[PDB]
């Protein structure tokens, strides 16, 4: 129509460009499915689309950021401040749903019957009452979650599979749904007006720590796993989880590791059982990994690579030493040194530490790379400032991607009540670095977190 | 070319003029686009929104989420979801730390270390929760460290009729709410029954040796009954439920019909009704103490319908008595999605008894409606219809409807109904369904002596 342009305004020509934005990343969008010969999905369709179980391309996350931070912002601005908080006050309802309906078993459920069951019958199987199951079920399905396919009888359709017990995204899920991430945000306030759980970072005081101990509970979080049957093997397999739904493989399109010499090594700092350095090495089969973590971590990661990875125990390129990265150094002259989303667990002197124990194991054609959230701060200049080789949100978006780049600061948050830890900005990576003596070169742009670049200085 | 094509371009189609008729809304109010930047309130931000604001926005809402979520794989949606707990903790968390009145003080603008000094919160901590809200469009962040209210952190100050809901919907006791909903409701106790005592709000609070239902425990509370009073009143204003004086057609009812106003407690509605429709009469009636307290209302705020002898009170009990009679409107407001079938059947019966053969009844609630296509192709004309390809319905454009049940199911074990539900409990008590009027919220469902 001709609204954008009657009685011009600024805010008129922002909206606008709020609409290009959606139209060009709707457009791009398709074209990403076009490239893979797949079809627009289905929100109705029982059965998973072709790229359900597929790495998301950078390109097509990309374009999400701009869809989802355009499309908020333009809702956000037209709608009246009080409509848009009462329902950011109602948003802790659906993660509530998921949980019951994960916990009911309803999509294994409906799995098992694929053209839908009657609420009848998953009242009897679930044990729920089935008006108060039908309106779990409705909300979900409102959000495009389940569907309903005649009145009262309930289906699967393909958010729902996620929640099937086989995929690699239910147990990240179940555990960010579930009750002891709700116990985490159960007395944020008070533990942080704590006199002893608000002013530090320790690990013993989270606000999830704060409401265990409340509760009667002594032990941290790890203490807590230990003490449910069978749940740091879901803790696993849920960071597991998270790391394929972000789409965090990504890594090996992005850094050139094609480019990296025939011979060159990639020492993953704190890789756990090697799950990217086992990528890394079946993709990029002229490298060497070397994998150093915790001595009992180092045996489960033998045994791991035995299992999905053993030519390259066979052909000599991958080694695993064991290693305490606070107190020790990593083996020298590596060509790469690797540490993915262990900044973010741990303090100041600690990552200072552990930087200075790297740098003192490096040699002139090492570098580090850090895999971790880049939490930006949020006003116009530091996003106008910020190094070039970020990613940097388009005309009109703001703050940066806005909702587009959610996961940054609701990972952060995350970090904060449930492992009292934090993300850090580009600018305090740098300065970490920079007191260990290492020296920027640029960012790798996941389109998720971010691997950054840093070389020893002297 | 593709099915799914012209759907991903037909819901483009739909967010592109949707946009334009909201623009066209502030337009007609002389108003400029609002700014997520100002530290000042839009002129229409304490204002009643108007129908075609609220209809353009379930399409646009319902539109860009059918969009994002459709063009996402659904592991990263699904992702998005399950944090969405996030947010409405940062809320709660600003609002007991009074950050928002904080910056007021200050419209410039604070710098973190001072927030920190008056919240006794460490600063790298609130900056953490601050940056979630902004990136949200709550609050923002005027320099690197200094942080100022925009027109969302607004809603949060004391003296708004927004702030108290939201400080309630995010609290303590509503996260209490939803802590162990699923083993409420397979307990064999809490699960069956839609007993007041036995919500999933009642289940967390017996692990403090709390037992009984939510008005008692508000009555253990300092001040939790006051504010939740004052945050029911919010409720309604914040979702402008009083667009019902713009939707039912108060003009077209013939000078000097009567509106009972049934269970209004101090007539909040009634006296807007009673002020933009002067050829009306209004009938009010609650338990006499409430009746009291809104004589006491009337004189103060509309003493001209009280010398004009347009208002009238009477005392009721009225699951015990049937209103006053020969009315040509009774109304009757999220009153029914307080209570069983039995008793609003009860309530129901009570109301026809006293009605003439030209009174109507409104029931003003949530038409909780289901997500089937069959359901929604044949449904009554009256209903607002959802354009092509939004399904179900408006999506998440009417998503106030979902969060209310499961809303109403965990803090007070009751439940929304369905358009359906509601017809079947009025036919029990010989009422004949003739329309919905829709409010863009909620709805007013009208009946007539069968
Ligand atoms: N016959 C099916 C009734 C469903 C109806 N749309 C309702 O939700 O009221
Ligand atoms: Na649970
Ligand atoms: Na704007």
């Amino acid at each position: 129509r001709h609204m954008t342009t009657l009685s011009p305004s600024e805010g008129k020509a922002q909206i606008r460009a709020l609409l290009n934005l959606i139209n060009t990343s709707a457009e791009q969008a398709i074209a990403e499915y076009d490239k893979q010969e797949c079809d627009i999905p289905s929100l109705t369709s029982g059965e998973p689309h072709p790229m359900d179980d597929r790495l998301p391309s950078l390109e097509l996350k990309n374009t999400l950021r701009i869809l989802e931070g355009a499309c908020a912002q333009l809702c956000v601005t037209l709608a009246p401040p009080a409509h848009t908080m009462l329902n950011y006050s109602m948003d802790v309802l659906v993660p509530s749903c998921i949980s019951t309906v994960i916990q009911a078993g309803v999509a294994p459920l409906l799995a098992k019957h694929p053209k839908g069951l009657h609420i009848d019958v998953l009242s009897k199987e679930t044990g729920i009452h089935p008006q108060k199951l039908a309106t779990i079920l409705r909300l979900l399905i409102l959000n495009y979650c389940f569907q309903e396919v005649e009145s009262n009888v309930f289906a699967n359709n393909r958010l729902s599979l996620t929640l099937l017990p086989e995929t690699s995204v239910v147990d990240i899920l179940d555990l960010k749904t579930g009750e002891m991430h709700r116990k985490a945000t159960l007395w944020v306030y008070d533990a942080l007006v704590d006199p002893d759980f608000g002013p530090t970072y320790d690990g013993n005081k989270s606000p999830l720590v704060y409401a265990l101990r409340r509760e009667g509970f002594d032990g941290s979080l790890y203490d807590y796993l230990q003490t449910q049957p069978g749940a740091v093997a879901r803790f696993a397999r849920a960071m597991l989880g998270f790391s394929v739904s972000r789409g965090l493989m990504n890594l090996l399109n992005v850094f050139p590791w094609q480019e990296l010499a025939p011979g060159s090594t990639v020492c993953d700092l704190g890789g756990g059982n090697g799950n990217t350095s086992i990528e890394i090495a079946k993709k990029f089969p002229h490298l060497k990994v070397h994998l150093q973590d915790l001595p009992d971590t180092i045996e489960e990661a033998k045994v791991f690579w035995k299992e999905e990875y053993p030519d390259a125990i066979k052909d000599s390129r991958v080694a695993f030493t064991p290693i305490d990265f606070f107190k020790q150094a990593p083996v020298p002259d590596q060509d790469i040194y690797y540490i993915s989303q262990i900044v973010h667990n741990w303090g100041d002197e600690d990552c200072i530490t552990l930087l200075k124990n790297i740098r003192s194991a490096m040699s002139p054609k090492s570098r580090l790379l850090i895999n971790d959230y880049l939490a930006s701060h949020l006003d116009k200049t530091s996003i106008a400032n910020q190094h070039p080789s970020l990613p940097r949100a388009p005309y009109p978006l703001s703050p940066g991607f806005g909702r587009g780049m959610a996961r940054t600061y609701t990972g952060d948050y995350t970090m904060l009540v449930v492992c009292n830890s934090r993300e850090r900005s580009l600018e305090d990576f740098i300065e970490l670095c920079s007191a260990a003596d290492l020296k920027f070169v640029r960012v790798w742009d996941l389109a998720e977190t971010s691997v950054t670049e840093f070389v020893p200085a002297h």
